């Protein structure tokens, strides 16, 4: 019915803006920005093979061209590149080709001589050294040379360059952070994390290097001096089982509370080519509305224009539960401020952003989010460490922000960290026993069993009749036979011929009988950083998740994914398999590149920005992996043992925000276990928490060929009855859904009364309600958006 232009040049520009807001300047003595007309020598072999993404499902976007850093600098017309040094690298690389693997964390560095380095210095004004790292799916990052540490030849390179150049810039082309101890010690003039910026990364990076854009990126994780300083390191890296003993004390929640001196760069840290002054302003609280309102003014007090981020933190009273010193509750990035100009920033913060989950009952409100009695102090500033008192208010009694239930609780006891108040008025870590679950799972499922809809194969309503409002969804679903029900819970793929070639899955109209009811085939495709088309078809490769999050700018993120929204329609992809939004529990997790933060509020807010983007033209995202997939090693069977409180405040919280702020209507579960069973068959996760408590209205799908089990039972890839009993609606994926290619147990379990028809009907109703609002339904109804690409 309607045509829309996808302007490719504006798509490039939107993505380019994200890159130039997401680079994080850590150190600078004034060597950056690069001066007009300067000649730069670029060191590091990885300069020729810019890491545009990490590896795995989320790093297989095909493109015709990648603008690396050298090319980005030449295109700027602000500097020139030393062409002799480039040719040394190019010629060396013909003998030492880029290893593709399985793909390694890094490439072997070219050894440098005194002659090469000395001659480059004579013919250039500044050295740029690029250190490259990638990482991803199934391969965790490791505390060794070539991975988290510099390799020996990389260190040599840096020391030579330092010696022969008095102007030296180090750039980290990395998916996740690496060791900064040796780099800091070598002490370059400027240090910037440039992440992996997709196919136009070099353009946006050139913008900040040349000063066309002033750096305004901030860290989404705390950088500590050693891997052993991180509170999760003790309990990370075990393929069988890991106890989340740090509990709520993840990242800056640990460091700012217990170990300030172990931090090199705090959460939210990043600098600019200008300087800013944050002046605390008016503060009011509204206890009856459960909000406070806080103002401050940010002023550019330096000599060049730039943006800054105002970050707001709450210190809750320790009470009986114990608390982190500071938790992030709001942030706002300024517009571009000219020298001597300023911007007033006001935030309204609901109490639920700094509530605590009582999993012991010590507050008198077990299984509730609560604010304990005491003094709440609010802080504003440039990062968590440099945040200063904005206001305060005191509660004489507990406030229950929300009543919940005992759900997804641990099945075995373990000791967790506890904030303990010393005689000094300081806080130390002590340990306490996590209570074990007393939930009767059998009874919970039976007491909440949905009502069966009597089947009726004569009255043949269409899914169009449900969409129009002509009939109830219940009235429609009655025509599905047991074959139809068994079939509709199966995703078909990879590369099902019902949808665009080379994508992840088709679902909904996966049989002739389902298609006859006007259930369309809905197409899923990886990934957060752009469409992965295994046909070889090209698509936009966008910056990695961590770079997105480092913008601290929901609007710039949403703008870019508004273009992705149209591109998906163009390719007839309805469901992009992102955002990835598992918490950065440990820096060594391989997939941190396509996730956002150690902080759940930032995590959810960035995820929600992406989803709003995709929703612009009616496309959609699938939040993943729900939940606690914070480790790649052992991910087919690993058991994350974690408290309710840690789940409610940290790991689930981002996903909750995705539902309630982001309008998320599609979730993906994990390959692994949380509290002693696989996530795909967990009732508490997929029904109790997600639907009954949060009000999610949508679909849940498995991760691709994930295992499912009943608690205590053996894991398999075809226990779909366990999956449907949990209200995980879709098994992803089978070669042929109509033929039950996986030989699943849906019908045999239904035959034996161990699976109720009502449970199948519930899943089928979720699938159909989702499917009828997709662009694939619009194509059947002939009221879809037609997209045309301009600017190529
Ligand atoms: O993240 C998912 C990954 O775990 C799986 O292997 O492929 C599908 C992706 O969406």
């Amino acid at each position: 019915i309607e045509k829309v232009i996808l302007d490719w040049n504006e798509y490039i520009e939107a993505a380019r803006s994200v890159v130039s807001e997401g680079c994080v300047l850590l150190e600078n003595n004034g060597t950056l920005p690069l001066e007009k007309g300067a000649v730069v020598s670029i060191f590091g072999r990885i300069q020729t093979h810019y890491y545009k993404s990490g590896t795995g499902s989320g790093g297989m976007v095909n493109v015709t061209h990648v603008v690396g850093v050298p090319e980005g600098l030449k295109l700027s017309e602000h500097v020139t590149v030393n062409e002799e040094l480039e040719n040394i690298y190019k010629e060396w690389e013909e003998e030492n080709p880029f290893d593709e693997g399985t793909e390694p964390w890094s490439q072997p560095e070219m050894e440098l001589t005194d002659e090469i380095v000395s001659n480059a210095s004579a013919k250039s004004d500044v050295a740029i050294v690029i250190i490259g790292r990638t990482a991803g799916e199934d391969k965790d990052f490791s505390d060794v040379a070539g991975a988290y540490k510099l390799s020996e030849t990389e260190e040599d390179m840096l020391r030579r360059v330092r010696k022969h150049f008095d102007k030296m810039v180090v750039l980290l082309n990395v998916g996740s952070l690496m060791d900064l101890n040796v780099i800091s010690e070598i002490n370059p003039d400027a240090l910037m994390v440039i992440w992996q910026g997709g196919m136009i990364g070099g353009l946006g990076t050139a913008d900040v290097l040349t000063g066309k854009v002033n750096p305004s990126g901030k860290l989404t994780d705390t950088i500590a001096y050693e891997i052993n300083d991180y509170p999760s390191t003790e309990n990370f890296g075990d393929p069988v089982r890991d106890y989340y003993a740090e509990d709520i004390y993840v990242g800056y929640r640990y460091f700012e509370t217990f170990e300030k001196s172990k931090v090199r760069y705090p959460f939210g840290y990043g600098i600019s080519y200008t300087e800013f002054e944050h002046t605390v302003g008016e503060f009011t609280a509204d206890i009856n509305s459960r909000t406070f309102t806080a103002s401050c003014t940010v002023k550019n007090t330096g000599s060049v224009a730039g943006k800054d981020v105002a970050q707001f933190y709450v210190s809750a009273p320790q009470g009986k539960l114990g608390k982190p010193e500071k938790v992030l509750v709001a942030f706002k990035k300024t517009g571009i401020l000219n020298p001597g100009k300023e911007e007033k920033i006001t935030v309204t913060v609901p109490f639920d952003r700094f509530a605590s989950f009582d999993d012991t009952g010590v507050t008198g409100a077990e299984s509730c989010f609560v604010l304990e009695a005491g003094e709440y102090t609010v802080y504003e500033g440039k990062n968590v460490r440099e945040s200063y008192k904005e206001g305060s208010f005191t509660l004489e009694e507990n406030i229950v922000t929300e009543k919940l239930s005992k759900a997804l609780a641990p099945m075995e006891s373990f000791k967790r960290m506890k904030a303990s108040e010393n005689s000094d008025g300081t806080l130390s870590v002590k340990y306490e026993d996590v209570p074990v679950s007393d939930v009767d799972e059998k009874k919970r499922r039976l007491d909440n069993m949905p009502v069966e809809i009597p089947q009726d194969f004569t009255a043949r309503y269409s899914l169009k009749d449900v969409l129009s409002g002509s009939v109830d969804m219940e009235k429609f679903i009655a025509r599905l036979s047991d074959d139809d029900l068994a079939c509709i819970v199966r995703g078909e793929g990879m590369g099902s011929s019902l949808v665009t070639a080379g994508t992840a899955a088709a679902f909904g109209g996966v049989s002739e009988y389902l298609r006859k009811m006007d259930i369309p085939a809905v197409c899923c495709d990886d990934g957060p950083s752009g469409m992965r088309l295994d046909s070889g078809a090209t698509a936009f490769s966008m910056p990695n998740g961590t770079m997105l999050a480092s913008t601290f700018n929901p609007d710039v993120i949403e703008r870019m994914y508004g273009f992705t929204s149209l591109e998906m329609i163009y390719n007839k992809v309805e469901c992009l398999l992102g955002p990835g939004m598992n918490i950065h529990r440990n820096p060594l997790n391989g997939r941190n590149f396509e996730y956002f933060s150690e902080d759940p509020y930032l995590n959810g807010t960035i995820a929600s920005a992406m989803l709003k983007g995709l929703h612009k033209y009616g496309s959609d995202g699938v939040a993943k992996h729900f939940c606690c997939n914070n480790q790649e090693l052992g991910r087919q069977a690993c058991d994350s043992v974690v408290s309710q409180r840690a789940l409610r405040e940290i790991y689930l919280k981002g996903f909750e925000i995705a539902v309630k702020e982001g309008g998320c209507k599609a979730f993906m579960t994990t390959y692994a276990q949380v509290n002693g069973m696989w996530t795909a068959g967990n009732y508490d996760l997929n029904t109790r928490i997600l639907r009954d408590e949060w009000g999610f209205k949508g679909i849940v799908m498995t991760d691709w060929w994930a295992q499912v089990n009943d608690r205590g039972g053996e894991p398999t890839k075809n226990n779909t009855a366990a999956m449907v009993r949990a209200q995980n609606d879709l098994y992803m994926v089978t070669a042929n859904a109509a033929m039950n290619s996986a030989n699943d147990n849906t019908l045999s379990q239904l035959s034996e009364g161990k699976l109720n028809r009502a449970e199948l009907q519930r899943c089928a109703m979720n699938i159909c309600e989702y499917a009828m609002n997709t662009m694939a339904m619009k194509r059947l109804c002939r009221n879809d958006i037609k997209v045309e690409i301009a600017g190529r």
